[PDB]
């Protein structure tokens, strides 16, 4: 089997990308911030603290013929940005363009934290990180992904982010079509749970290559690009006025600028990402201070490839007995 579905941005910055989702029987539709950052698919719902509901589409496991408690089962998480989601767990069916899956356990938010409020147009999270990291206890489950990988032609799944555009997750197969030249595959280590592998280097605009070996993770569900604290200085020194804020929360740069470009290495091949990428726009409406998108990982403990990057490839996240990473220019 295979699915494809579209993935589209939440708002005008790519600040995050949703994704369709059916849930149950008859369909619910959701739409999922998909995450390969984390391993829980969490829904809001009809048990979500009213208070805590502002405009989200709900899952409501009553109406779903083919739902069922998954008895005892809770779940909680935490992610980087602060924000937070717990509840409890029902079995379900859930589909991901033409791709099903039965029996997927699909966790329902009693309580969300404010961010999650906020944003009426995150439905919940599919996770696409290892299933170790799924926080149902007692009995962890398994993601979305794994649950497929058995009935996929291919066990792999894809992610084109647009800029400023629609893209498109696949499941179960590589589309030849959705890239230019060749895909460099690289290793990725499975310890902390992440898609996690080592960039080979970097450059900053038309300067020369840096080979330097850089960890981190391949993570949807993030929206900036996090690198050392010096390869980050080493970019903002390249555009005039740009600045470390602490009051901002990172580097910010006047909108009069032109950013260049930031390349990075895929064992020998070398992904760009244009400069206009980089732009996050006013730090408030009508500011000339703009928020960049390349930021410092220091204190996060780990750096992460998140939109900023991937969008400027096309990525497959190759779930075989030893998973793999793979980069393609598009």
């Amino acid at each position: 089997s295979t699915g494809s579905a579209t993935t589209t941005p939440i708002d005008s910055l790519d600040d995050a990308y949703i994704t369709p989702v059916q849930i149950g029987t008859p369909a619910q539709t959701l739409n999922l911030d998909f995450d390969t950052g984390s391993s829980d698919l969490w829904v809001f719902s009809s048990e979500t603290t009213a208070s805590e509901v502002d405009g989200q589409t709900i899952y409501t496991p009553s109406k779903s013929t083919t739902a069922k408690l998954l008895s005892g089962a809770t779940w909680s998480i935490s992610y980087g940005d602060g924000s937070s989601s717990s509840g409890d767990v029902y079995t379900d069916t859930v589909s991901v363009g033409g791709l099903t899956v039965t029996g997927q356990a699909v966790e329902s938010a009693k309580k969300v934290s404010s961010s999650f409020t906020e944003d009426s147009t995150i439905d919940g999270l599919l996770g696409l990180a290892f299933s170790t990291l799924n926080t149902v206890s007692p009995t962890q489950q398994k993601t979305f992904f794994d649950n497929a990988k058995a009935s996929l032609d291919s066990p792999v799944f894809t992610a084109d982010l647009g800029y400023h555009a629609p893209g498109t997750y696949n499941f179960g197969f590589i589309d030849t079509t959705a890239y230019t030249g060749s895909i460099t595959y690289t290793a990725v280590s499975t310890k902390q749970g992440f898609w996690e592998w080592t960039s080979t280097g970097y450059a900053v605009g038309s300067g020369t290559f840096k080979s330097t070996s850089i960890d981190g993770i391949a993570d949807t569900g993030t929206t900036l690009l996090y690198l050392p604290a010096t390869v980050v200085s080493a970019y903002w020194a390249q555009v005039s006025g740009a600045k470390s804020s602490s009051s901002v929360g990172g580097y910010v740069f006047p909108c009069s600028a032109t950013l260049p470009s930031f390349t990075f290495g895929v064992g020998s091949a070398r992904i760009v990402i244009p400069g206009d990428y980089i732009d996050f726009g006013p730090i408030s409406t009508g500011s000339s201070s703009c928020f960049g998108g390349i930021q410092s990982s220091a204190g996060i403990g780990i750096n992460i490839f998140g939109d900023v990057a991937l969008k400027a490839a096309f990525v497959v996240f190759n779930g075989a007995t030893t998973p793999t990473l793979g980069f393609a220019s598009k």
